[PDB]
């Protein structure tokens, strides 16, 4: 269960750019306190960790955390059980886990001055946003309200502190620069599979349209849908009749068509309502967001694709949250991912 | 050289507190955009990773990154060679690596509003500080000026971008709360050895005085010296006759004397001048900082301690930077750490 044999492991930085302050650096002058004068800063680089089994079988997997998270979520569950990193090294895949730019060991671009500001340039906004425990509780469908759990819960109850401690803010790095870093990683790795989550769902779809080395996508509970430009289908408002889901991302149809060349699976957990739910905003948000994703997958399929929606309850798994890969049944979730990889030969050399 | 057999691996969050916003949370109202209303935020928690070998021998090692760094620096060198994590799991030690609060996967305490501000409470400062590539080049003694290498340098040339990309800012989390998180980890772990670096040198000394489970300290190029309260010796200014080293940390003698109860080694690399060097501020800074540490160790030994200063050149290792554990000879550096552990029985069950 817990044992793991690695041919090699390591980590590295990839992607990013540099920005500079004014003037010249004088090594005779006091270097502390730190100044922007004569300064070169590396910004928006990404952290990558890799673990390779002895004699891997099939393509490397790239696990890409959701919004406000880090590669921790693939390492261990909140109660300390093995994460997908261990499970899939054991399943003989090389496993990459990333901390995207702006998260965890990824770069947070700030300097000497107000957060995110390099002299007169605003690299990222000084004003931040961040979810609360309460917001995240309902966003991840632990239960309909903070403190409550759905009946069928696979959440590791008792480990709420561990769970919410893994979450944090993201600075306003452009999504283009996040996608760019992962495109560079995919170039470095070669043919691979992207395994995405929540906020990284739409970013992974974008990466695949720029990087033919992406041979497959599995997206756990993706947060933003994607459509060809000008072809977003009618999507209803939420039951409060005022709110909307996240504005779907629109890409040129020439790029969207690249999504029809690779197997794509979206995975949803449990307790997404079938009918409008005006008393529970994020439950209703998930209902309409999942609907929008079903239309996105249909558009990919109308273009020759191999896109599918897996609702874990239809596969016999009840009670999953929006983090199925750290829930109590995450070994059974992993088995369904192994099934997808096997079906498309992504577990074969 | 690279194969590793883990009995188990994983990661978890530990330490920290909570802060709360005003008001209450209504699950029926839009959760996004995120708001401080009814919000609970987990802040200042620390990320911990562990890798355990089969049949461990001796005490677990806790590797604690220097200032503006993360546990990455123990995983791999900038040119991709094994870091101390791999080397010491191979040396049959369980190995913990942390991202301290405010760094990497540790929490960065910010909310909805100007960086670090929770309504009118400033949790961390909105104005940040951060080294440049140029300041870090001379701080780490790659050479005397940015872009120039000492002839004898053990730095992995050609991987400068990779190296500097690992560095970043730290918010103004109080050092007390950083020490608190590690004390809690040490309580959770049991008897262990701290391996510290640069800015975590003084913090690790402080942890030892609060945590009898710390059975030894090895500090690579510690940045701040520590003395009993009111017994700071005379320390000269820098060669410019205007700058000072970091103000020594002072602790109550009853706490200081706990440092005499365990083996302590400070490790310094090469190219620290013996004589005043007015032209190169950080070289001179290291000359006086090393001298202050020599007096700190002497004060520990006058309390019955066993505190030593290891200059790597005297061991036949030339050219090390302020990150000896990621330099080209880091295997030989690791051998000297294994020697220390073995001399003191810390590699024995
Ligand atoms: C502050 C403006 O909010 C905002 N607007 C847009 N559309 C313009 N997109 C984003 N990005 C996200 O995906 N949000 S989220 O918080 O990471 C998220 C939401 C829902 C479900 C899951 C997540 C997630 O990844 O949690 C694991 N955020
Ligand atoms: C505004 C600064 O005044 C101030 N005083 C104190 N005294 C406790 N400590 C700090 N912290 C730092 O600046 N650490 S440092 O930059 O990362 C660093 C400096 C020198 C040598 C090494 C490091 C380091 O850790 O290299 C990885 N700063």
């Amino acid at each position: 269960k817990r044992k793991v044999v690695l041919a090699e492991q390591g980590s590295f930085y990839i992607g990013g750019r540099t920005v500079t302050g004014p003037g010249k650096f004088d090594p005779s002058k006091p270097v502390i306190r730190y100044s922007n004068e004569g300064a070169t800063f590396y910004i928006n680089q990404m952290y990558v960790n890799f673990q390779a089994p002895v004699r891997p079988r099939g393509l490397p997997l790239v696990f890409w955390h959701g919004g406000g998270l880090t590669g921790h979520i693939w390492e261990s569950t909140p109660d300390g059980r093995p994460g997908f990193q261990t499970l899939f090294v054991q399943d003989r895949h090389t496993v990459y886990t990333i901390d995207q730019p702006g998260r965890g060991r990824g770069n947070i671009p700030t300097f000497n001055g107000p957060f995110g500001q390099l002299e007169e340039e605003s690299i990222v906004n000084t004003v931040t946003g961040n979810s609360s425990k309460e917001g995240a509780w309902v966003r991840d469908r632990l239960g309909p309200a903070p403190g409550q759990f759905f009946e069928n819960s696979q959440f590791p109850r008792g480990y709420e502190d561990n769970y919410f401690k893994e979450m944090g803010f993201s600075p306003s790095i452009s999504s283009d620069e996040i996608v760019d870093a992962v495109v560079k990683l995919v170039t470095h790795i070669g043919p691979c599979v992207l395994v995405t989550h929540a906020a990284s769902g739409v970013l992974g779809m974008r990466v695949a349209t720029h990087a033919k080395n992406v041979r497959g996508i599995v997206a756990y509970e993706p947060a933003t849908s994607i459509f060809p430009k000008g072809k977003v289908p009618e999507i209803p408002p939420l039951a409060d009749k005022k709110s909307q889901i996240f504005p779907p991302f629109e890409i040129q149809e020439s790029y969207f068509k690249k999504l029809a060349k690779i197997p794509i699976q979206f995975v949803f957990g449990d307790n997404i309502p079938k009918n409008p739910k005006s008393a529970y905003w994020f439950l209703d948000w998930w209902r309409v967001t999942r609907y929008a994703h079903s239309l996105s997958l249909e558009a990919i399929n109308k273009l020759g694709g191999q896109a599918s929606l897996l609702d874990l309850p239809t596969a016999g798994l009840r009670g999953n949250t929006a983090f199925p890969f750290t829930d109590r049944n995450n070994v059974q979730v992993a088995s369904l991912l192994s099934d997808f990889l096997g079906k498309h030969g992504l577990d074969q050399n």
